[PDB]
């Protein structure tokens, strides 16, 4: 609960708690729990928001996304997930949510937990709100969030700007007619398709039948407005802009940033950015355009102009008439100009490339299926019925090779990670790289160049040390790995558990694009409570019980 | 020679020849032969126009391009080609030059001749210029033209518009510091690289050092000028545009067309557009920009802004100052609005797909190397030491698979060809499809989408007969095959010959992307002259004899 957060002062929140408070080491005690249930059901022949009937959808409480969770900073959020799907396991991952000492509530099935069984299994997740900002939650069961298992989190708190109205979440998703497993088998041997449409907060028009409707957001004239924009796509990466208006980014993912005003923004998959918009132009209807760039290397759509309408309150109705101007091609690259409100510094001199700090990504085309993704020479392939948490608990330390375990014992230390992008391969792609348990610092990346340019860059200290940023760099949970090049990441081992680090393109992690940071194993066995350990075996026993009866194979990594 | 061709009336040419004559059935008798020699040699460590030193080049008379051939409508062109390369054969193909019953001069090694042996090998081509306009010549000995065995052709004749100055040729080319064979070798297992630079009339600035010079054309203020723009690249497809000026296309490849005024034009490898430009703007310097569109699906260059300077005679020196606006994205597609001055009509109310009219193009990844191109189940591979003409002349009619033979017996009839671009494959790229011996009709294509939009079209009678056009359609020798799509074209069988039909990207034809039209083979043998026969046999003799002493392997189609 806030006591001094007001339109005129958003930086303050409670006594001793504000925009300057280091939220990773200090949280509010509110005593308040927001409770939620997620009841999942498979719908066949469902008539989607643009007119088109889909073969099958996977639906939370029978809507297009689940419940929009809202808690305040300091609260707890508890969610009982009941899986009334026909065949599918599930497991809800809370994206952006650090899980500080609650690794078991992470929802990375095969890693932190077995999936809840179909036809009625259930499980309560509970975690603390030690961050405030905009994130979201979705299935990590192979690519099922692409079927509909997904929604948003708003955990309210201080902002790095005053604003009058919080317009609330504005999520954006690529939207395909073919269901998520059809799409996985399809991308095992074939280039990912253009999305059939892009939904904006649930809705979009069919550029071919005219059915459906635009998102319609009403600005109070002369008021400033927080809008919380997200990319919930399985694959599209997006570029966004508001015709005749600037957007001032006040946070990226769930990390508040100094005010940074811009004409457009790239959001990858899993990215979010909260922004203020000042309704100070002429009363009217303005397009909100979704565009794309980086020469389709990070997706596009058969809808050639996905859009929403921003309508000033008092102005006539109907559609915008200024088409606007195209934004700068952002080239499948996020902006590294953002600067956290709450600093971090680490040194960006000393750097040595060695096998224990380096994650080489490589598309193997010489197997079956054609498109297989490998980190440090192995495609991930978790065991759904034998998560890493059952190894931890039963004391087994011989993790399979499939598991892609990257072991980190150092306690509370900064660790630097070189992620390499198939500099050697036949070709290289944009990958949206995202970390569970943690926000990383984006120390640096290989030169910014058009995405489809085939140029290949190997980290060199002679030239690349000079390019690193150790002084309050971007901190967030999702960033771009450059086409044919390299990302230099750093994270503080401040959270024992098994924490995935993967590309967030549903087809890519599906095909092998993951690691598993085993972060501080022995500490982790101790901080896992009896209620979690016990709930872990129940769900695991039932699943293992469920699994052999299931009429369909596992046909991908599990993630 | 012309007797009435003046700036005010370009349509006339001489007594009985004019812009309306059907140059495919009627030619001037001038009795004039224009003679040329091409003395080809290997130079190692050669400093290119942009200040950068290449490992190896193959040049014609010690320059970056060979003689600029020039002649009147009617004459003969007779070029002795003396091969003073170390290791490689050569065979100079005259591209856009139909070779009316001069098939053994077409310069397709493996098809119409053996390679001219290295170390003083020698052969003289003669063909009649029964077509005026702009085209070009280059090697066909695998990818050798990527090294410098290239140049251009201007057969003077009437035009579709009056103009005061012929600015003469302006060839545009991708420019790669690596040597052709290495590039071949590379693209066998890797996406093709963006060019290191683009040369315009033979020159470019290096955009990393500034060394070199811009191409620089003077305009006589107030005058109408004709520029004969060509795309001579191994790969890049280009978009061009003149800042603050229009261009009127008065010809396409060697087909004049009715005048068509545009803002910018797309040229695929091989293509040519003569245009008219009126220096009617303010006296100044303007950038002529080469840009790319179609989402790098057919091109890119690491020079961000290849440009030349169009300088108005009388205005001052220095660089153009108005940077201008990017042309439209032409999506890797040639324009089909173009109308030949001498029209052809065929029927388009009536088509049926069959094996015998259907070219299925296929990228095959299942083998060695990674990237093999297949048309109708087979990657072409010709035999430099037994050319299909040694078959026609030995009455041997048992052609290997490899040669990708297409027997068209019909005498002087329209034949229809459905070309399919891997609608089933893992992905599909545009291809510049080039027919030897003929100009084709472009009846049509799959409809026009973004080049990387992943869309797959199969020709459909129901839907696609209303998209065809038998009423004077673009006529030309190169046109685009759409990514995942199709193309329908036609030619008359008025030329007994063996005629390659292949994608002009050096890499893809090196890879297998060809067929061979064995056009009216019975007709062919009666028509080879004693001197053509014996000369073909001589060269074949010295090639077959040279070949066992060649130190490198053939690694590619041959072509
Ligand atoms: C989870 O959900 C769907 C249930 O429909 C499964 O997807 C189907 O897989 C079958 C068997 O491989 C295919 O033949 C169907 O085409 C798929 N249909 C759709 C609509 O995707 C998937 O197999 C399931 N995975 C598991 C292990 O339960
Ligand atoms: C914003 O979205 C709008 C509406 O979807 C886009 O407007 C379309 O513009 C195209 C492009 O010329 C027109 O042919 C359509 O008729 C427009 N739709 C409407 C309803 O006006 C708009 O172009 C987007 N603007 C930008 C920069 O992408
Ligand atoms: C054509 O000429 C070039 C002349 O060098 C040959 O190219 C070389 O090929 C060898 C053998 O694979 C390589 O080691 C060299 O690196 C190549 N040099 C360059 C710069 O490309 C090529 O083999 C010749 N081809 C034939 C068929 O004789
Ligand atoms: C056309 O070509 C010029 C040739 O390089 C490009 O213009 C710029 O080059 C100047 C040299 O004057 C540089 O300062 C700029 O960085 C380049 N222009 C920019 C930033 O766009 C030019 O852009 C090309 N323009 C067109 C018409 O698309
Ligand atoms: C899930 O929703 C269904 C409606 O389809 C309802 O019948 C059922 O009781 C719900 N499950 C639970 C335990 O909430
Ligand atoms: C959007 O909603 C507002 C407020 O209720 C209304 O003024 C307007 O009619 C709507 N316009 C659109 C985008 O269709
Ligand atoms: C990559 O695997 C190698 C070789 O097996 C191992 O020595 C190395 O430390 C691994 N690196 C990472 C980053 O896990
Ligand atoms: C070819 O050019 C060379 C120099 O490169 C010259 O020596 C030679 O005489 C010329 N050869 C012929 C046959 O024209
Ligand atoms: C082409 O370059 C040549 C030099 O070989 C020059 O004489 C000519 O005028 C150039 N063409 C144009 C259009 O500038
Ligand atoms: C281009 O040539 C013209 C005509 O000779 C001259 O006026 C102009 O200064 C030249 N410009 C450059 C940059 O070389
Ligand atoms: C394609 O191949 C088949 C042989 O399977 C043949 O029947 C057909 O004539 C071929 N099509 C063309 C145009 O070559
Ligand atoms: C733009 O995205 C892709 C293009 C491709 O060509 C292949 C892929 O996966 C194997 C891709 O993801
Ligand atoms: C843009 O052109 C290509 C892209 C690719 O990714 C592979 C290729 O194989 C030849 C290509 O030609
Ligand atoms: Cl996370
Ligand atoms: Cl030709
Ligand atoms: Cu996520
Ligand atoms: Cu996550
Ligand atoms: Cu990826
Ligand atoms: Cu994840
Ligand atoms: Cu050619
Ligand atoms: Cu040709
Ligand atoms: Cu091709
Ligand atoms: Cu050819």
């Amino acid at each position: 609960e806030p006591t001094c957060n007001t339109p005129s002062n958003r930086a303050c929140w409670s006594d001793g708690f504000d925009i300057n408070t280091d939220y990773e080491v200090s949280t509010p005690d509110t005593g308040v729990t927001q409770s939620y249930v997620f009841n999942l059901t498979e719908v066949d022949n469902w008539m989607g928001p643009d007119g088109v009937v889909k073969e099958k959808v996977m639906l939370i409480n029978g809507n297009i996304m689940g419940p929009n969770i809202v808690a305040n900073w300091g609260d707890t959020v508890e969610v009982t997930v009941i899986n009334n799907l026909v065949t599918n396991g599930t497991s809800i991952h809370w994206h952006g949510i650090h899980q500080k000492d609650t690794n078991l509530h992470d929802g990375a099935n095969g890693v932190t937990e077995c999936p809840i069984p179909p036809k009625g299994g259930q499980r309560t997740y509970r975690w603390r709100a030690r961050q405030y900002g905009t994130s979201w939650y979705h299935s990590h069961f192979s690519a099922q969030y692409g079927n509909g298992v997904v929604g948003t989190i708003q955990i309210n708190g201080p902002a790095s700007l005053p604003y009058d109205i919080d317009l609330g979440v504005f999520p954006i998703t690529d939207y395909y007619y073919r269901a998520a497993d059809d799409l996985v088998h399809f991308t095992q041997n074939n280039a990912p398709p253009f999305s059939d449409n892009v939904l904006i907060n649930g809705t979009a028009v069919n550029p071919n039948t005219g059915e459906g409707q635009y998102a319609n957001v009403t600005l109070t004239p002369g008021k400033r407005h927080r809008l919380r924009i997200l990319n919930t796509s399985t694959e599209n990466h997006f570029q966004v802009s508001l015709v005749n208006h600037t957007m001032t980014v006040i946070a990226a993912d769930m990390v508040p940033v100094n005010a940074m005003t811009v004409d457009s923004l790239f959001l990858a998959v899993g990215q979010r950015y909260d922004v203020v918009i000042d309704a100070s132009r002429a009363p009217d209807n303005y397009w909100f355009n979704v565009t794309f760039g980086g020469q389709a290397a990070c997706g596009g759509s058969l809808n050639p102009h996905p859009a929403a309408i921003f309508h000033y309150a008092g102005a006539p109705g109907g559609l915008p008439t200024d088409e606007g101007t195209p934004p700068v091609d952002h080239q499948c690259l996020d902006t590294l100009d953002v600067r956290p409100v709450v600093p971090r510094s680490v040194p960006v001199n000393s750097f040595v490339k060695r096998p224990d700090n380096t994650l080489p990504v490589a598309l193997d085309l010489t197997g079956t299926p054609l498109f297989v993704w490998k980190v440090n020479g192995s495609d991930i392939n978790v065991d759904w019925g034998k998560p890493i948490i059952d190894y931890i608990l039963t004391g087994n330390t011989s993790y399979p090779v499939s598991d892609n375990i990257v072991q980190v014992d150092a306690v509370d230390q900064w660790t630097y990670w070189l992620i390499e992008n198939d500099p050697e391969g036949p070709f290289s792609l944009p990958h949206p790289m995202h970390l569970h348990g943690h926000d990383f610092l984006v120390l640096g990346r290989s030169p910014d160049v058009p995405a489809a340019s085939q140029q290949r860059f190997v980290f060199d200290p002679a030239v690349d040390l000079a390019r690193l940023n150790g002084d309050n760099p971007p901190r967030r949970d999702t960033t771009m790995l450059p086409a044919g090049g390299w990302l230099l990441l750093a994270f503080r081992t401040d959270n024992p558990g098994a924490w995935l680090f993967h590309c967030h393109i549903a087809w890519h992690v599906s095909g092998g694009l993951s690691v598993d940071f085993l972060e501080r194993p022995a500490d982790l066995r101790q901080r896992i409570s009896q209620e979690d350990e016990d709930d872990f075996n129940r769900v695991c026993d039932e699943w293992r019980a469920y699994w052999p009866t299931n009429p369909y194979p596992k046909i991908d990594s599990g993630l």
